[PDB]
């Protein structure tokens, strides 16, 4: 039961950015399975270039642990403004960390963050929010607004779920 873990956090990127995914930490050959279809990846890390849309897609790693881990959901976007997540789906108890990516890193200004519509009201940071302590009504969709250089953009929505801590 190992469990595939990205460098960076976000499984949404942009097309072009880079991603590192490692396997479980007890491991010291891989498999690797992407869309259910064996890599020619072998180490521990898999390494993504040049994110291409062809990237998106399921990953599982396997180790000499005779069980597949979790699959990992990585997604590849081309826009001006994009909402990262730790995490599409939260444990109660435990920090959601959202960032209102700018394509290229450009700055972004007047982020404003929506869930169901209502802009949130917790206080926040420019473009980086963290939710310490989630919560079944941090459930929702959300999406972000910035402008970016001289004009005003918004990200595609994005669905988290908060689930209880328990099995
Ligand atoms: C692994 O499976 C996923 C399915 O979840 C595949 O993801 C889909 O891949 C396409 C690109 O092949 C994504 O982009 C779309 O491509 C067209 C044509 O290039 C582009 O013009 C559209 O704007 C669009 O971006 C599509 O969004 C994506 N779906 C998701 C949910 O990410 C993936 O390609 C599969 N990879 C392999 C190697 O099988
Ligand atoms: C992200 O989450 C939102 C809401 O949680 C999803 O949109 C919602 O999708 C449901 C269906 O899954 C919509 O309800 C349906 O409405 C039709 C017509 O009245 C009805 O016949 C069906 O029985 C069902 O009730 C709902 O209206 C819609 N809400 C909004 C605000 O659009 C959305 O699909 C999720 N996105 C992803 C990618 O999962
Ligand atoms: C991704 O990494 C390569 C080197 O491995 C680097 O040349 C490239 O600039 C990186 N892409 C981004 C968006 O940083």
């Amino acid at each position: 039961k190992p469990k595939v873990s990205l460098n960076p956090p976000w499984n949404r990127i942009f097309k072009g950015e880079n991603v590192t995914l490692t396997c479980n930490g007890n491991n010291f050959s891989t498999k690797w399975f992407h869309n259910g279809s064996l890599s020619e990846e072998t180490n521990s890390s898999l390494n993504i270039v040049n994110a291409k849309f062809e990237d998106s897609g399921e990953y599982k790693c396997q180790h000499q642990q005779v069980n597949e881990s979790e699959p990992v959901y990585l997604e590849v976007f081309s826009d001006w403004l994009l909402l990262q997540a730790s995490a599409e789906v939260v444990m109660e108890g435990q920090p959601l960390f959202l960032r209102c990516h700018g394509w290229r890193n450009w700055d972004v200004y007047k982020v404003i963050y929506y869930k169901d519509g209502e802009a949130l009201k917790y206080w926040y940071e420019n473009h980086n929010i963290s939710i310490t302590n989630a919560t079944v009504e941090d459930s929702g969709t959300y999406y972000c607004t910035g402008k970016v250089w001289q004009l005003d953009y918004e990200s595609e929505p994005l669905n988290i779920t908060v689930i209880k801590a328990p099995r």
